This record gives C-alpha cells, sequence and structure tokens, in this order.
C-alpha cells in the first residue's frame, strides 16, 4: 500500500524459501550466497525440506552473545544449486529502536502476509520459552502461531525475525552487519 510494504515486498519476492522441518513450516530469511536464518527453535538437522525440495544443510549454527546467552537465531547454510540476491548492505551494524516496521511471512498456511506492527522497542533481554535471550525487539501487535521467522523490516533495513510473543505483543532476534561477515 505504502513505501514500508514496497520494502518488505521486494524482500519477500526474492530473498525468502518455504523451510519446513520437524517442528514444522518457517519463512526462511536467505541473506547472500546459499546463507539463510530461521529461529533456533525450528531444530535445523541434517536434511531440511526447502519450497518442498529434500535439502542437505551443510552447516548450521545457533547464535549466542559473548555473554553465553541465546540469541534465538540460526545460521544455516543450504546445499541449492543458486544463490540467494546479497542483502548484506541492507542489515543494521547497531542495536537499535525503529518506526514504523512491517513483519512479513510467506508460508502454505499464511502466503503473502505483511503487518504493519509500527514502533519497535530495543527490549533486550526476554525469557522466551523458559530460555534466556538477548537482543530482542519487541512490537505491540497480537502475532500468532505460523508467523515464526518472519521478516521485520523498516524502509530501507532488514532489522529481525519473529521468535514469539504473549498474546498482546511480538518478539523478533536482531538482525546485524557482524553475523554474516564473508
Amino acid at each position: 500500500m505504502g513505501p514500508g510494504f514496497d520494502f518488505a515486498q521486494a524482500i519477500m519476492k526474492k530473498n525468502t524459501v518455504i523451510a519446513r522441518t520437524e517442528k514444522g513450516e518457517f519463512t526462511m530469511l536467505g541473506v547472500y550466497d546459499r546463507v539463510a536464518v530461521i529461529p533456533t527453535h525450528a531444530s535445523v538437522g541434517e536434511i531440511i525440506y526447502i519450497n518442498d525440495v529434500e535439502t542437505r544443510v551443510l552447516d548450521a549454527c545457533a547464535l549466542r552473545d559473548l555473554t553465553d546467552t541465546n540469541l534465538e537465531i540460526t545460521i544455516v547454510k543450504l546445499d541449492r544449486n543458486q544463490k540467494f540476491r546479497d542483502i548484506r548492505h541492507f542489515l543494521p551494524r547497531c542495536e537499535d529502536d525503529y518506526n514504523d516496521a512491517v513483519l512479513s511471512v510467506h508460508t502454505s498456511k499464511f502466503p503473502n502476509m505483511y503487518i504493519p506492527v509500527g514502533q519497535v522497542t530495543n527490549y533486550g533481554f526476554l525469557n522466551l520459552g523458559g530460555t534466556p535471550t538477548h537482543r530482542i525487539l519487541m512490537y505491540n501487535f497480537p502475532t500468532r502461531a505460523g508467523q515464526c521467522g518472519g521478516v521485520v523490516t523498516t524502509t530501507g533495513k532488514v532489522i529481525g525475525i519473529h521468535v514469539g510473543g504473549n498474546g498482546a505483543q511480538g518478539f523478533a532476534a536482531m538482525l546485524l552487519h557482524s553475523y554474516f561477515t564473508d
């Protein structure tokens, strides 16, 4: 409808795939080459389905900060025959608060979904499903099951992936430029 939705659609149409694990279907953001992100609670194994194609996982790494605290981001390298558009230049370098964000989701269940979630708070610490978690972003939208892995964008920036909510608020793990250096 507007500049926020335009940037969100541009990311979804070229840099997402449908990832299926034993824990369900997730929006999965491709970042560069064969390197993608997904919430750690997807429990990525040796094999993953990508747009319903059986795919070998060449590497998977569940990120923690230097306090040794969960970040809820798993970086995956896929045995895929095609590279993602490189979108690393849209990633923020620092932790920050943001205005006017969109959460975008694409699964079997929720195709072509875009949610104007509004202002994003640098919330920091969250006990997420019983696990202490750092670098959390919060938005006052009642997000629901099926939205995990959804991409959080502003005009110009890809800032996070949806990892959970409490019925009134939704929570995203930050994406930072430094996670994806060469």
